[PDB]
């Protein structure tokens, strides 16, 4: 009916959400290397925050902190259809409020990541100029993954299901990205908004 609200969301932070049910298990989340306990003074609540690669020590840079969704016996639960382990990797500045070994169901939030006109506009539109921060898309479909870190700029690798494996692209690590190495990306998908 008219005036009914059908969707609501919090734009301040983007959540990272599990796809399967089970138990949350920490991985590579060592305090002092990849995560830290940050406490809010105005509220008193403390949370685990994932460290940035530059801020980490030598050992922490190679580590990949993440959360696994394992069954009762300790076996990793595969995502249905994909047949891929449901290990969700937490990037830098990610806030984790889920205790180790706690029971979880599919769909629960695992983590949180903080977040012209006139005549010149028409002139630039007809000149087909490129914006200052162009949006990033995927050239070819398939799975995606990370690559070399801080080699001038970060790298990304696209592996098609039945295509050219060695394809790669360069993405600077100084721009807030929204790529998902654990999720398949189509060629009609965005990487950095804008």
């Amino acid at each position: 009916a008219g005036g009914e609200t059908v969707a609501n969301w919090d734009p301040h932070t983007m959540p990272v959400i599990t796809e399967v049910s089970g138990f949350v298990r920490f991985t590579d989340m060592i305090d002092g290397q990849t995560i830290t306990r940050q406490t809010d003074e105005l509220t008193g609540l403390s949370s685990l925050v994932v460290l940035d690669s530059a801020e980490r020590t030598a050992g922490g840079k190679d580590l990949r902190p993440a959360l696994k969704i394992v069954d009762a016996q300790g076996n990793d639960v595969l995502i249905p259809g994909t047949d891929m382990p449901a290990q969700y990797f937490l990037p830098g500045k990610a806030i984790v409020q889920l205790e180790d070994g706690v029971q979880i169901s599919s769909g629960d939030t695992l983590a949180r990541i903080p977040q012209t006109g006139g005549l010149p506009r028409v002139a630039d539109l007809f000149e087909a100029r490129r914006p200052k921060e162009p949006a990033i898309l995927a050239e070819i479909s398939g799975i995606v993954s990370f690559g070399k870190e801080t080699k001038g700029k970060r790298r990304l690798v696209i592996t098609p299901v039945d295509g050219s494996d060695p394809y790669e692209e360069m993405i600077p690590k100084w721009r807030q990205l929204n790529v998902f190495e654990g999720e398949r990306v189509e060629r009609g998908d965005v990487i950095s908004d804008g």
